């Protein structure tokens, strides 16, 4: 699905309309007020993805603020924040958002999406202690996320890293479902599973990670080179635009502005169906982002492997 030219997009079960090429801010740094400025002025992106727990919501507020003083209506942007595992308990969900709200400058959000399905006690560490990684009232958490949508402070609602189990679990108590599930999606990790299962209940799936992350980054892989040389593009456009015909929206993070104006040039044309059935036929090894370090305790648990973070779904 699309919607054409580069403002190409996808259509959320609320009507809203979500841009299918989006920055990502993970690590981006001090340089994120000028990424964002860039990507949106010069680069014609209309979607940024961050996250309180990445620490750079002032420094995105900022760039968004010039951004928009430069004629573009905030209505033609979609911002997605996150909420963090801290946070994760019903009475802590709003002021959160005011607290993400205040350092983007913004009086609502497009997209608010649950960070992580674990909540994690103040103060927590990496690796979790005993008794650091706490129950989920996940039932709790989304109603109170639903109120915010009520309110009109978000637009739309979503997860990231679920499993099939936890998506269902939250499919039997929620009133409004989630819009969108954000994944770690890529070649070598397609998780297939989870992408069926947000397509059987109308949930759209942005894939997060679309690059292979810095830490496994596909952009020198022998085939992915091998089709790029061919289309005449660049790994990372064949990588982004495998993604688009998948049906997922992405989020690419660049710190560097010639890379930010290549990675939204992904419409237009296509990747033929031999070559994407090859990117398609990487085997799913193992994926970049396990949440190991962040709620796997090996001695005292309750979560005591990658496996289990998963729900055994690998
Ligand atoms: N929900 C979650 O839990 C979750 C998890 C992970 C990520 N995310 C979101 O998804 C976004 C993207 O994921 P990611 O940041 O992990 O990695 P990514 O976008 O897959 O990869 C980014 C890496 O590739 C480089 N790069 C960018 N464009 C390139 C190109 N055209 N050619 C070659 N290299 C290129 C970047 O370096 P330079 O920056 O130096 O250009 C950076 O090192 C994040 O920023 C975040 O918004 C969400």
């Amino acid at each position: 699905a699309v919607g054409q030219g580069e403002r190409g997009h996808f259509v959320l079960k609320s009507g809203h309309t979500i841009p299918a090429v989006g920055l990502g801010t993970w690590r981006a740094g001090s340089d994120t007020a000028h990424s964002v400025r860039t990507a949106i002025a010069e680069a014609g992106y209309r979607h940024v993805d961050t996250a309180a727990q990445y620490g750079v919501e002032k420094e995105v507020g900022r760039g968004l603020k010039a951004a928009m003083e430069g004629g573009i209506n905030r209505k033609d942007l979609f911002v997605t924040s996150k909420l963090w595992c801290t946070e994760l308990a019903p009475d802590r969900v709003r002021p959160a958002l005011e607290k993400t709200l205040k350092d983007l400058q913004l009086d609502y959000l497009d997209l608010y999406l649950i960070h992580w399905p674990f909540r994690l006690k103040d103060g927590a560490h990496m690796p979790p202690e005993a008794g650091e990684v706490l129950e989920l009232d996940m039932e709790g958490v989304w109603r109170e996320m639903e109120g915010l949508v009520k309110d009109g402070l978000v637009k739309d609602i979503g997860v990231c890293n679920y499993t099939v189990a936890k998506l269902n679990r939250l499919m039997r108590s929620a009133n409004v479902p989630p819009a969108v599930c954000q994944m770690e999606m890529h070649p070598g990790w397609k998780n297939d599973r989870i992408f069926e299962a947000c397509k059987k209940h109308g949930i759209h799936v942005t894939a997060y990670s679309p690059l292979g992350s810095s830490e496994k980054n596909l952009a020198h892989d022998p085939l992915v080179e091998k089709v790029a040389n061919k289309l005449d593009k660049t790994p990372g456009q064949v990588l982004l635009r495998w993604a688009l015909q998948r049906g997922t929206s992405v989020i690419p993070k660049s710190t560097r502005d010639e890379r930010i104006k290549e990675n939204i040039q992904v419409f237009g044309w296509e990747i033929p169906e031999e070559d994407f059935r090859a990117l398609c036929g990487i085997k799913d090894e193992k994926r970049v982002l396990t949440g190991e370090e962040l709620f796997v305790n090996k001695t005292h648990g309750p979560y005591k492997s990658a496996t289990e973070v998963w729900d055994h779904e690998d």
